[PDB]
C-alpha cells in the first residue's frame, strides 16, 4: 500500500509525455493524478470541485479566467497551488516535466464544462457539458469534435450550439499566487513542531492540505479517501491491523471506510490531503 511518490513517478515514467501525459496513482473518491507534456493547448476546463496543482519536476503555467480576465499562473518546481471551484483552467505543460494534480470524483449532480473562446475574449466559440467520471477519456472526443467543427475552421461560434447560461454560476473568486510549499512548511517548523497541524490554505477552500510535524492522530471511517505523503523523516500509520512505517517521500491512501492510528516522530513533516464534497463552498 506505501507508495514512494517520486519511486512510483520512476515506475511509470512513459506516462508522462504524450499522447496521453497522466496517469492515476489513485482514483476512487480522491483522484491522485502526475501529469507531463508536452501539451500546449487552448481549452477551459471547469467542475464544481477544486483543483491542488504541486511542480514535482519542473515548471508549469496555469491559464485562467479570474474576474473577467485572463491571467497566466506560473507554477514553478516545488510550488504548490490550490484552485477554487468553477474557475475556467488550461494547464500549459513542457516535456520532461511531471506535476501532481489533486481533484474528487463528482457528485451525481456536478456537471464538467469544456470551452474554447473567440482569440483573446471571453466570448465562447465552443462548449460542452457533461457528467464527469474519467475525464482524460471524457476530454478526448470533445476535443477532437472541436478540431472537426466549422467553429474551429471559421474562428466564428454557431450561436444555437451554445448554453443560454452556465449551469452554474463561474467563479467570482481572486486566485492565490503559488507558493513553495518548502520554504511554507520552513517558516512555520516551530508550530508545527509544537504539535499544531496547521492548514495550507485555510477555511475558505473545501479542499484541505494539511502540515503535521511531530504528534499523534486518530483517522475515523469517512465516505471520503485521504492521502497521506511522509515529507521529511518518518512516521508510523496503523491501519486494518497493520503498523505501516512512512520513510522520507512515502504516500499512503486511507479508503473511504477504513480507520487509522498515526504516530509522527521529532522532526518529521508531512501533509495529508482530503476533497470532502460535504465541505462544498456555497454561492
Ligand atoms: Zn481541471
Amino acid at each position: 500500500r506505501r507508495l514512494g511518490v517520486r519511486a512510483w513517478v520512476k515506475e511509470n515514467r512513459g506516462s508522462f509525455q504524450p499522447p496521453v501525459c497522466n496517469k492515476l496513482m489513485h482514483q476512487e473518491q480522491l483522484k491522485v493524478m502526475f501529469i507531463g507534456g508536452p501539451n500546449t493547448r487552448k481549452d477551459y476546463h471547469i467542475e464544481e470541485g477544486e483543483e491542488v496543482f504541486y511542480q514535482l519536476e519542473g515548471d508549469m503555467v496555469l491559464r485562467v479566467l479570474e474576474q473577467g480576465k485572463h491571467r497566466d499562473v506560473v507554477i514553478r518546481q516545488g510550488e504548490i497551488f490550490l484552485l477554487p471551484a468553477r474557475v475556467p483552467h488550461s494547464p500549459q505543460r513542457f516535456a520532461n516535466t511531471v506535476g501532481l494534480v489533486v481533484e474528487r470524483r463528482r457528485l451525481e449532480t456536478e456537471l464538467d464544462g469544456l470551452r474554447y473562446y473567440v482569440g483573446d475574449t471571453m466570448d465562447v466559440l465552443f462548449e460542452k457539458w457533461f457528467y464527469c467520471k474519467d475525464l482524460g477519456t471524457q476530454l478526448a472526443p470533445i476535443i477532437q469534435e472541436f478540431f472537426s467543427s466549422e467553429q474551429y475552421r471559421t474562428g466564428k461560434p454557431i450561436p444555437d450550439q451554445l448554453l443560454k447560461e452556465p449551469p452554474f454560476p463561474l467563479s467570482t473568486r481572486s486566485i492565490m499566487e503559488p507558493m513553495s510549499l518548502d520554504a511554507w512548511l520552513d517558516s512555520h517548523h516551530r508550530e508545527l513542531q509544537a504539535g499544531t497541524p496547521l492548514s495550507l490554505f485555510g477555511d475558505t477552500y473545501e479542499t484541505q492540505v494539511i502540515a503535521y510535524g511531530q504528534g499523534s492522530s486518530e483517522g475515523l471511517r469517512q465516505n471520503v479517501d485521504v492521502w497521506l505523503w511522509q515529507l521529511e523523516g518518518s512516521s508510523v500509520v496503523t491501519m486494518g491491523g497493520r503498523r505501516l512505517s512512512l520513510a522520507p517521500d512515502d504516500s499512503l491512501l486511507v479508503l473511504a471506510g477504513t480507520s487509522y492510528a498515526w504516530e509522527r516522530t521529532q522532526g518529521s513533516v508531512a501533509l495529508s490531503v482530503t476533497q470532502d464534497p460535504a465541505c462544498k463552498k456555497p454561492l
